[PDB]
């Protein structure tokens, strides 16, 4: 069931994952309690969970702040995603009806629109929907829900790489490769195009760490 603790949690979590609250931004329990209009109790419960997510840092005699993106865990997150989304890609090709490909094409056209209009936020959200639909076609949409905590730090990094020149267009090219393989029912080609697409995050973060080292730790 929904509680104010879970609702505050998901709201704060989302703001951190979408880089609306940048790393180092303090979080004031007094100011949060006033904002939400509920007790100080559900605020504490949410901050505790966020700390376990490694999303916030509890500096004991200072306060809570938004944590930096841990670099050591990124490669393991890509492998897990390559494996799970490699699976959903394999199965989506096998279960490929034409009405499913239409659903993918509709989402690619929607991404193309956000790229044309240089709106990278909606571009990222339609990116998630594109992958969520691969999981629905494969028959295991829960695999997508399963990855949501895994790809938290990757999503923070990708929020910073999308505005870079030519990046959304590269994503669209990679998505076309994945769709074409699924439409062709090529189980191998689907897996490898998906695993390739997902590896693009690794060089980008190497660059970001040099560029903006205050966002990584
Ligand atoms: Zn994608």
């Amino acid at each position: 069931r929904v509680t104010t603790a879970k609702l505050i949690y998901h709201e704060l979590q989302q703001q951190i994952i979408r880089m609306e609250l940048l790393p180092g931004t303090p979080l004031n329990e007094k100011a949060l309690t006033e904002k939400y209009g509920v007790s100080r109790t559900p605020v504490r419960e949410a901050l505790i969970r966020l700390a376990e997510d490694r999303l916030v840092d509890v500096f004991p005699q200072s306060g809570t702040f938004v944590a930096r993106i841990p670099v050591d865990a990124i490669p393991e997150a890509v492998v897990i995603r390559q494996a799970l989304e490699g699976e959903t890609a394999e199965r989506a090709a096998a279960n490929s009806t034409a009405a499913a490909i239409e659903k993918l094409d509709e989402l690619i056209h929607l991404q193309t629109f956000y790229a044309r209009k240089d709106k990278p936020g909606p571009f990222h959200e339609t990116d998630d929907a594109f992958h969520e639909t691969i999981a629905e076609i494969a028959g295991y949409p829960g695999i997508w829900q399963h990855l949501k905590p895994v790809k938290m730090q990757i999503d923070r990094a990708r929020r910073m790489t999308m505005p870079i020149l030519g990046r959304m267009e590269q994503v669209l090219r990679e998505h076309h490769a994945i769709r074409d393989a699924i439409s062709a029912r090529d189980v191998h080609a689907a897996r490898e195009a998906m695993k390739h697409h997902l590896s693009a995050v690794l060089p980008d973060i190497d660059e970001l760490r040099k560029s903006r080292p205050d966002y990584f730790a």
